[PDB]
């Protein structure tokens, strides 16, 4: 009826804002998300308590890959930026050798180490980055760079 | 019973809008708002007049802490962001020792200068930081900073 | 009733719209015409690849085809400080033939700083617009920033 020419506009509205905000999340923003977490690239470079600290303070916490298809999605997120390295939600600051996520969640079974990774290089690597490869690699804590957040949907 | 499928499917929309909207405000942006301001951190090192003709041409102004809630949030504001200083919308540069705020309002009994200032340092500081505690400074305006701008919810 | 709910769900909406309009506008600092909006990517790549990165946005590197869209890149770029960037025109398949990055045909219409194109060493077939708006061809092997362009439809 005559309301739903108001209507009407209003179903145009609603999907031109659905349009409009798809490409800020996408186009401008370049997140990446799937059924259950966001992903986001952060490009500043800091070290990696800032970087963890940086990813609280948005409502998440450093990405942690613990299974194949979230590490794929990670590495091509970092392919198309065009970036070589970030961090990510791995350390084993607590225990040398004990690696363990952001979450303080233990490691397990999957993992995508580097070859001779890792081998906390002058015994001063408790960080972890990943690679355009998508592969992982150990790094000291103090080192600089970009880092990716993750956000449960929840 | 299609319209309203039809409607209770729009609604689901709108309100998949609202909470996306809401993660790219804060995740995203990492903006900060009251009920009448939007506070943005913008980081890019710029001089005042720069950084004020680039808060205008978002449609704002310089930060104006005219209370101790906003100098509170503005502060906190930088903590979690990591930053030691930014430019906010306070100078006298029209008259020595006249402060205002960047809408041109006058400076009232409110102020959170740091011990000593505002000290008109060698005679060439016209313009105002705050640091991470949240005082203020007053600096020289060719002084290169970030800055924070302040938005107007209407 | 139903004409309160209706006039409810539009202020809803309307919030939404406004915004949405300032993270486009404030924050993310995109520019819009009626029909387009061009956006600043600020990664360093050369001309193929700035291209495919426009395509996976949904746009295509942005295409000055009058006065108007020219001018705005251009205050887009003097508001971002840059001194350069990658746009749609190019003549790499037929030299001196240049054409957008829609496969459109050059026309009247140009920006051509002074002296250009002059295909510099017989190694330039793509299009960089510098801070002045003018344009001038390039290797397309060089990296720089670039800016993508997005059809309203
Ligand atoms: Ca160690
Ligand atoms: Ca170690
Ligand atoms: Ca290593
Ligand atoms: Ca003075
Ligand atoms: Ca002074
Ligand atoms: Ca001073
Ligand atoms: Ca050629
Ligand atoms: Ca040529
Ligand atoms: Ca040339
Ligand atoms: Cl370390």
């Amino acid at each position: 009826s005559q309301l739903r020419k108001a209507i009407g506009e209003m179903d145009n509205q609603v999907s031109q804002l659905t349009s409009e905000l798809k490409f800020i999340k996408n186009a401008v923003a370049g997140v990446r998300e799937t059924e259950s977490k966001i992903y986001l690239l952060v490009k500043e470079e800091k070290r990696y308590a800032d970087a963890q600290l940086s990813c609280q303070g948005r409502g998440g916490t450093l990405s942690m890959p613990k299974d194949e298809a979230a590490n794929g999605l990670m590495a091509a997120y970092l392919a198309q930026a065009g970036l070589a390295r970030v961090f990510i939600g791995i350390n084993d600051l607590e225990k040398e050798g004990a690696f363990v996520y952001s979450d303080h969640s233990p490691m397990r079974t999957f993992n995508k180490w580097r070859s001779g990774e890792p081998n906390n290089a002058y015994d001063e690597e408790d960080c972890v980055e990943m690679v355009a490869s998508g592969g992982w690699n150990d790094v000291a804590c103090h080192t600089t760079m970009y880092f990716m957040c993750e956000f449960d949907k929840e």
